[PDB]
């Protein structure tokens, strides 16, 4: 009589912000060890704990797809009781790791498990992203990419309108075995450096200021940010430093010139403490607030990154030796 335990991890945006809502562009996106965690087992009734917080219709949501997943696999879904926690659950959206985007998979992590199932990347970046489709989201389901594969990875996406049109004309099994049209693949880089995650304590931008500024969105910026994630994906597994260092550089500036509002008072000083560093920070996620990623190619650049962000009211989030 024991429970089954899953984790799901966070994630960061390292370059595709925006240009990847657009079906075909391409992203790079790193996965964050802070996990959220769910034990689970068959019970008398359904229940959902919390220790003695996540939206609660989204792991509603998920389990209702899930319930007809299994039954196209030919089991059916009974009484089960699932709790959450963890850290990421601790502290409900703050650092903009993806909050929502991680219960999502946890869920279907931990359903898939009760039930001996074991799917590839592919399939439940395919569950996932269906549940947040047929809710009416649009996002670009980067951040589902990434957690279902736990690695930095390149990701291609695909047009959701389409899928999300296909999963209320054709029945579950069908939009599952056909071809979505996206692309999930892992980047290892060939060069020892920390990355480093600053939190400016600041709320992300809203749903008015971020409509606003896809709307500034233009060919030369698709054009130019696809261009600059495969330059730095080359840069990654080539290893050149002083070639990392530009291309987030570009990727900072193509973003700055979306729209001033990506960059917040405190972003800029976290981005500028870089300067005259070995060293580069941008900004990640729709931007206006949330974190900051930085990649430091030294002992002693890495050293000072973190006094100045200290100094400057920043929180050092995270740290990892890529």
């Amino acid at each position: 009589h024991m429970m089954i335990a899953v984790k799901t991890c966070g994630k960061l945006y390292w370059a595709g912000e925006y240009a990847i809502l657009e079906p075909g562009q391409l992203a790079l996106i790193k996965d964050i060890p802070i996990y959220m965690r769910a034990e689970i087992a068959f019970s008398d009734s359904y229940r959902i704990y919390s220790d003695m917080n996540p939206d609660y219709s989204l792991i509603q949501e998920t389990i209702a797809l899930m319930g007809d997943f299994l039954a196209v696999r030919g089991q059916n879904l009974r009484p089960f009781s699932l709790a959450i926690y963890g850290k990421m659950e601790r502290e409900g959206k703050k650092f903009g790791l993806g909050s929502s985007g991680s219960v999502v998979v946890l869920v279907v992590k931990a359903l898939l498990a009760l039930y001996n199932l074991s799917v590839d990347q592919n399939l439940l970046f395919k569950l996932t992203s269906a549940v947040l489709l047929k809710r009416g989201d649009n996002g670009s389901m980067g951040d589902l990419a990434c957690i279902a594969a736990e690695d930095l990875v390149l990701y291609q996406s695909f047009d959701r309108q389409k899928v999300a049109a296909w999963l209320e004309e054709e029945n579950l099994a069908t939009v599952l075995e056909r071809d979505w049209g996206f692309s999930i693949s892992q980047v290892k880089p060939t060069l020892e450096c920390d990355f480093l995650v600053g939190w400016t304590k600041e709320v992300a931008v809203s749903s008015h200021m971020v409509q606003q500024i896809k709307q500034n969105i233009n060919q030369n910026f698709l054009t130019s940010s696809k261009e600059t994630v495969v330059s730095l994906v080359e840069a990654l597994e080539q290893g050149k430093s002083e070639k990392i260092i530009e291309q987030v550089e570009v990727a900072s500036k193509l973003l700055e010139g979306l729209s001033t509002d990506i960059y917040t008072p405190l972003l800029r000083q976290l981005k500028e403490a870089s300067q005259d560093l070995q060293a580069v920070a941008k900004s990640s996620g729709a931007g206006g607030g949330d974190c900051g990623i930085a990649l430091s190619f030294d002992a002693q650049s890495t050293k000072t990154l973190k006094n100045r962000w200290a100094d400057l009211g920043i929180e050092l989030l995270y740290q990892e030796r890529i």
